[PDB]
């Protein structure tokens, strides 16, 4: 089971210049609540933005290239990928842009964090089809004190 997990803003917008251009720490315990205890697959763009590798998780990386990190798996292709995790009940693809693209196909879950938040990107989630996805958990929350954007946290599977 290949879920996808994400936060976009307005125009599916998932990345400026690699960073996420906002400030929501609700989406971040979020992450780790759905991710934990899970294999992560990330592009190489993403891992080299996150510095470490996150904690109580198999991380996946994926280029083309040798890798240069042995705290990390490194993978040359998504079959790659999704072998390198073995015999999982779920598979956490965790960015960027591109890895999202040619996983999507491939996903049977989207964990979607919807952010209300005009954001200047260089980065989009990709162009998901509604009528293949059925929403399953939908929870809205006004922003906060801590939270500076309203959102709602989503998870659509594959019908
Ligand atoms: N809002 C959110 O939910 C998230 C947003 N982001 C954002 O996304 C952006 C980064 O995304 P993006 O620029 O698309 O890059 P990615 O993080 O998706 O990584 C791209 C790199 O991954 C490797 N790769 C991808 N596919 C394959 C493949 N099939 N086989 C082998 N290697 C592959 C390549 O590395 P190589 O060139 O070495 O071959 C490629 O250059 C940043 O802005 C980041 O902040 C990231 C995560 C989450
Ligand atoms: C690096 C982490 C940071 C926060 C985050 N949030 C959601 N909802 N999905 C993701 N893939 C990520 C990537
Ligand atoms: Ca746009
Ligand atoms: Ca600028
Ligand atoms: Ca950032
Ligand atoms: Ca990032
Ligand atoms: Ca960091
Ligand atoms: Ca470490
Ligand atoms: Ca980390
Ligand atoms: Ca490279
Ligand atoms: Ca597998
Ligand atoms: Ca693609
Ligand atoms: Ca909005
Ligand atoms: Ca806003
Ligand atoms: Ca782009
Ligand atoms: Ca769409
Ligand atoms: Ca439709
Ligand atoms: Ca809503
Ligand atoms: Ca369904
Ligand atoms: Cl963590
Ligand atoms: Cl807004
Ligand atoms: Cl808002």
């Amino acid at each position: 089971m290949i879920s996808l997990i994400a936060a976009l803003a307005v125009d599916r917008v998932i990345g400026m210049e690699n960073a996420m251009p906002w400030n929501l720490p609700a989406d971040l315990a979020w992450f780790k609540r759905n991710t934990l205890d899970k294999p992560v697959i990330m592009g190489r763009h993403t891992w080299e933005s996150i510095g470490r590798p996150l904690p109580g998780r198999k991380n996946i990386i994926l280029s083309s290239q040798p890798g240069t990190d042995d705290r990390v798996t490194w993978v040359k292709s998504v079959d790659e990928a999704i072998a390198a995790c073995g015999d999982v009940p779920e598979i956490m693809v965790i960015g960027g842009g591109r890895v999202y693209e040619q996983f999507l196909p491939k996903a049977q879950k989207l964990y979607l964090t919807h952010i209300d938040a005009e954001v200047e990107g260089d980065t989009h989630f990709p162009d998901y089809e509604p009528d293949d996805w059925e929403s399953v958990f939908s929870e809205f929350h006004d922003a906060d004190a801590q939270n500076s954007h309203s959102y709602c946290f989503e998870i659509l599977e594959r019908r």
